[PDB]
């Protein structure tokens, strides 16, 4: 039947995760919904790493339903990578219950962002194109067994004050009108893999410069990634976004704001669907803690590797509830409420 809630934790506005179970009887993990990839993984039993204990195992010896496979798997992403083999088994999610979903049993990880996170593995929501190895994603098999009805379309929700008790809703089979106001923005997916599509055009317009920030000009492609943070965009044009902002480079990637000077930074606005999604900076502004007191971090970055896509992730994706809507192939962005 469904729709079934998934209810997420916050850490710092930085990383959403939630519960799933695998296996017979249930094993309990925390996972992130990545948008971005498409592929289950959980540490092994199997692995005595000092990573593996310090997480939750997946031991299939336990479950009455596990079937072994034993392909290899691997996979590479861009703050990390892992390495282990195929196994398949009941995976639940609320009242879901996903009969032979394969997974990766991880062996080997590597990169900060996986050893040190408070998630046990990566739950890929991407399309089928892009999985690794031959095992098809977590909801494909969803729709493969008819498990959301005749509403193939998730929905999430990111709460941007860590306070809160709610730190956000992954809500498989249907849209949750409690969590935006107005109506929701359609675009088309270009490319079926990631979430991508086209953009119009980004800009900003500062009350203190003679001249508006144009960027994307002759229009441009993006994605919606939940699997990450901050938005990331084509070097050269994020690069003059965060100069237009004032922003001073220091040092790995990020730049630095002045921490009094916040109200008069201009909006930044996404043209999508000939539809403008501000971005205030309240929103795209990140407060941390890091090496004693307390820093104002643009939610603007570029990656060393050249590349040309806005990925939009947590920093967009919080003040735009979003739909992913596989029936008719196509994103939906709506104020969030």
């Amino acid at each position: 039947e469904g729709p079934y809630p998934e209810p997420l934790v916050n850490l710092l506005d930085v990383v959403y995760y939630g519960p799933i179970s695998i296996g017979t009887p249930p094993q309990d993990f925390q996972v992130i919904f990545d948008t971005g990839s498409a592929n289950l993984w959980l540490p092994s039993s199997k692995c005595t790493t000092k990573y593996c204990l310090h997480h939750h195992r997946y031991d299939s010896s336990k479950s009455s339903t596990y079937e072994a496979d034993g392909r290899n798997f691997t996979i590479v992403y861009g703050s990390g990578n892992v390495e282990g083999f195929i196994s398949k088994d009941v995976c639940r999610i609320g009242s879901a219950k996903v009969s032979g979903q394969p997974l990766g049993e991880a062996l080997v990880v590597g990169g900060e962002s996986l050893l040190e996170a408070p998630f046990d593995g990566i739950l890929g929501l991407a399309y089928p194109s892009i999985a690794v190895d031959g095992v098809v994603p977590v909801f494909d098999n969803m729709m493969k067994q008819g498990l959301l009805g005749e509403q193939n379309v998730f929905s999430v929700y990111l709460n941007r004050d860590p306070s809160s008790k709610e730190g956000g809703e992954v809500l498989f089979g249907g849209i949750d009108h409690d969590h935006y106001k107005g109506s929701i923005t359609y675009v088309p997916v270009t490319a079926k893999g990631y979430w991508q599509f086209h953009v119009d055009g980004v800009k900003s317009v500062s009350a203190s410069k003679s001249a508006p920030e144009l960027l994307c000009k002759d229009g441009c492609e993006a994605i919606a990634n939940t699997g990450t943070s901050l938005i990331t965009g084509p070097p050269e044009e994020v690069d003059s976004l965060n100069q237009y902002l004032g922003g001073t480079k220091t040092e790995g990637g990020q730049y630095l704001l002045d921490c009094d000077k916040l109200e008069s930074l201009p909006n930044v606005t996404f043209t999508i669907s000939g539809k403008e999604f501000s971005l205030r900076s309240k929103d795209y502004v990140l407060k941390v803690n890091q090496q004693g007191q307390t820093l104002c971090v643009s939610g603007f970055m570029g990656l060393e590797m050249p590349q040309p896509l806005w990925i939009l992730g947590d920093v967009f994706l919080g003040p735009y509830y979003t739909i992913f809507d596989r029936d008719q192939d196509r994103v939906g962005f709506a104020e969030v409420a």
